[PDB]
């Protein structure tokens, strides 16, 4: 009854869960792709075809076949991130959270995972849905994409791997979601598609990409936007990347159909075992198969499409975090570790930027590290670590958001920008790494309001307001709510560049997100490595 | 008796000069070298032909020609820089203050004015060594060497104006110190060298060629080093601005001979008046003819020499004012007024980094203004105006002597720096000036000990301080008194890299004198202009 919808494509028997002290109904593993396997692998989704009988929607489906972090097993700060399930190539799955009773045509949330474009789940347990669909009383969904090569090779040219199939699965769930939501009590009309990393430069591909502009409404990007350096490849280069994964793994490489036909031979775990061996550079915070630039996804260049203004024009709310890039050095960077300080020294300090900026030459390295040196204290190793986490934050997620931000508002019809800074109580990582890569989405997603958890009374109330700046922004693109007396989080604008820190302090307001720092990330390192 | 002299060349008959409460002897206008008139326009000095009589010494000499300023005419701060007596070529002359009774054999101080190598005299108020001489006992020589076009008009090959010939007229002040020096009660084995501006610049040539290092014992550079932008050219730019001052005034410009005999037949104001066309840009703290980097007076590369340790291995005291950039704006930058607080715009910003370093490419460019800008506050009027101030002397001023004193300090046998931020309770110049170009000389020479002056008791300790590190540095090597109770000016050293402030304040030791912004200068910015 209220646990069987008929949708177009057969009906689904979802499931009665408790949340808090209430229930809401959840409806778990529903395809929405014909399983890309065989020899569907690398290429276009295909439409789920139509099923007679009741599809059982009381479990968590597959997860995609994707790289597995083993550094520290067992320990719950990195387990939290890794597949909770079997991992299959059958993947293409999708989640929807139902308020109880049904709603009559409300607000939809559709939640993208992040993960690089190489990793990444939509049945983590800091992606349950049920608590912003109970407490927002929204109709939240989680969809899933093929990762890695599976999800990104890209022989352009080819119709067999053509690349961006990923972010073709993204889109065709978001097409299930505009064709079927209305029988779950949501409005198809008010979807805001949101993620974080990966998830929200890929928010922001589909805010570039005409034939993904007419499938939702509005957009949160968390930690990530579609122009970022990691996020995507020219067609020679992911061609480069993917003749070389068949060179690893003994392929004819005469030709893209001998070479595609050798690697839907291998087995899942074959390919991945080689994935990192094709990034060109020692690096970190780079990705060996991500979204393609190609002419069809992607008209043109990113940059000519947000100079334009060829992209949809919306609402948009976004930000980042504090310390984004202490997660990349802890695990690709040499002098840092989970059981110290992690002081780093000058040498350590060194092999660093060129880790973190491995496209720059010498003179453009020098820049960099003239940026984010203290001369009078250069051999202090609190002021190196910190400044290494600074350059890969800065260089990988802030600025490059913050050109987004100004390029988008010149033509979007409202933006709205958060700076998250807190870091949590109950953190299992130790301090120096601060509010790392990720840890915002715990507070977006409720968890905090789950008493054997273990956060704060004030971390309590500041999920609460991060979920209902979320929900509200969906519902009507603003995040605050009218003739309300809390302080408003207003609109960034072109002139005066407003942002919010997300905390559990009283709401400030600011100007100019680390400006100085993005003048020398968006304007003048890129012209140095353009006239040297 | 005490004042008749015989010296090598003749004798000379000095006069009785009060100073404070008591008397000393002054020898002024004695000359060091001939006439350099008539077809000896451009040439090297020759030795003053010994004369018969005696020479009456008790006259200020002429001054040599000159660009005389008339920007704000009658006003005391700009003319107490002027020719106070009338302009001759006849101007190769110097003047020596002889504590009374004269002394045995005591400590020889060697005064060299700067003015860009386009301007000076011997003559000025601010130079006057009676204060010096008598308070703190040493025998004070001012020389005088031929500057602009007179000093350092370049044409590399010929013998008639081969370059560098002012810098061989101190050369052969020098000479005639170590030659006679001993007949006022000087000692020839203890002769110090000092200079500001140009002078100061001066003072580190003789440092490195070979020709002038056995001429002097030790050397205080202010406010210049030999190294500096401004200070030199190489012959091709030098033959260049030669044939450009030839072709301003209608010269054949076929051969050195016509050329050079051309300008010999022009009266002295002919020069002068289109002395600074001759520049290859739209400039500040730029001079057209300056010493040449010519393979005699200075064999190699400046760079190559303080590299190899090619040069004097003493003792040096130098230091720098705090606002060494903003007569410079005053005079040649938009938007800067002696009558008003100078609040710079955005426009008027970039058009002064522009004339600040007129050599630098457009990356270059952006590479100073983003050094140089707080961009969460480029409209700030006071940042704009203290921002481009610290331009034009950081990169004039301090960083080419900082460069100067570490790479001296590797090979010397002491160095002691200093940092002058005194403003002068009496300045006629505005406040956003600060502490200027030029401004400590009169407390090196002992001006606030006149009452009259009206500087303040403090002003006249700092004064009485200051000339005592002078001449006890000049003694000894040390401006330090050994087993006394003062706080001790402690050895720059290439680890520690300290230094002292001079002010009225109590002694405070820093170390790494603007480290910060001189990395940008020494090693950054040529190496983005080297690449570009
Ligand atoms: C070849 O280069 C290297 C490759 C590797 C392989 N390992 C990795 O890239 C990282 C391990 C896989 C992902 C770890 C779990 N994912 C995390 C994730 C996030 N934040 C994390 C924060 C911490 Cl402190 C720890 C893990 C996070 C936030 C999201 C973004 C990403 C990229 C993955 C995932 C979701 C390690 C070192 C290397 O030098
Ligand atoms: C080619 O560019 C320009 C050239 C000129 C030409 N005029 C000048 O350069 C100024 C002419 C000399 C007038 C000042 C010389 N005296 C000073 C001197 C010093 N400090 C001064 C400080 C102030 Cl506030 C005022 C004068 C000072 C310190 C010493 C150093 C110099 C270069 C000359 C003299 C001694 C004017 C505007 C321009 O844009």
């Amino acid at each position: 009854s209220e646990l069987l919808v008929n949708t177009k494509s057969g009906k689904v028997m979802g499931t009665r869960v408790p949340v808090l002290s209430s229930h809401i109904s959840a409806f778990l593993g529903i395809p929405f792709a014909e399983p890309p396997v065989g020899n569907m692998r690398f290429r276009r989704p295909e439409p789920k075809k139509p099923w007679s009988g009741v599809w059982n929607a009381s479990t968590y489906p597959n997860n995609c076949q994707q790289y597995v972090d083993e550094q520290f097993p067992g320990f719950s700060g990195s387990e939290m991130w890794n597949p909770n399930r079997e991992m299959s190539e059958d993947c293409l799955y999708l989640n929807i959270w139902v308020p109880s009773p049904r709603p009559k045509s409300t607000t939809v949330m559709v939640w993208i995972y992040g993960g690089g474009f190489y990793s990444g789940s939509s049945t983590l347990d800091v992606y349950n849905g049920k608590y912003l669909a109970y407490t927002e009383e929204v109709v939240l969904v989680s969809l899933s994409y093929r990762v890695g090569a599976f999800g990104f090779l890209a022989l352009h040219g080819s119709q067999e791997a053509p690349g961006n199939v990923g972010l073709l699965d993204q889109r065709m769930a978001l097409q299930w979601v505009h064709d079927n939501i209305q029988f779950f009590g949501g409005d198809p009309k008010t979807v805001t598609i949101f993620g974080e990393s990966a998830g929200g430069a890929s928010v922001g591909m589909h805010i570039l990409s005409p034939g993904s502009r007419d499938l939702f409404r509005r957009a949160i990007l968390q930690s990530g936007s579609p122009n970022c350096p990691w996020a995507s490849v020219s067609v020679a280069e992911g061609r480069r990347r993917a003749v070389e994964l068949g060179r690893n793994l003994n392929c004819n490489l005469n030709s893209d159909e001998e070479l595609i036909h050798c690697l839907r031979e291998k087995k899942p775990q074959e390919l991945i075992d080689v994935e990192w061996n094709v990034l060109p550079f020692d690096s970190i915070f780079r990705f060996s198969f991500v979204p393609v630039i190609d002419g069809e996804f992607f008209p043109t260049s990113l940059e000519s499409m947000l100079n334009s203004g060829n992209f949809k024009k919306t609402q948009i709310l976004l930000g980042v975090n504090k310390d984004e890039g202490s997660f990349f050095l802890l695990y690709g960077a040499p002098g840092f570790s989970k059981d110290s300080e992690s002081k780093i020294s000058r040498e350590d300090f060194m092999s660093g930027v060129k880790l973190s900026v491995p496209h720059a030459n010498d003179l453009g390295l020098d820049a960099v590290t003239l940026q984010y040196t203290d001369w009078m204290d250069d051999n202090n190793g609190i002021k190196n670590r910190d400044g290494l986490d600074d350059i890969v934050g800065d260089h990988n997620v802030i600025c490059p958001l913050m050109h987004f931000v100004n390029k988008y508002t010149k033509f979007g019809n409202g933006t709205y920008l958060y700076f998250f800074n807190h870091r949590a109580s109950n953190l299992v990582w130790p301090e120096w790494m601060g509010v790392i890569h990720g840890y915002e989405i715990e507070f977006v997603f409720g968890l905090p309001l789950v008493k054997e958890l273990n956060y704060t009374a004030e971390e309590e109330a500041l999920s609460r307001r991060i979920m209902h700046y979320w929900a509200t922004f969906a519902k009507t693109g603003n995040p605050n709510e009218p003739h309300s007396q809390e302080s408003k989080w207003p609109l960034f604008t072109t002139k005066e560049q407003k942002f919010i820190d997300l905390n559990t302090e009283p709401m400030k307001v600011h100007q100019r997100l680390r400006v100085q720092m993005c003048v020398f990330w968006n304007q003048f390192l890129p012209k140095l490595l353009n006239a040297t």
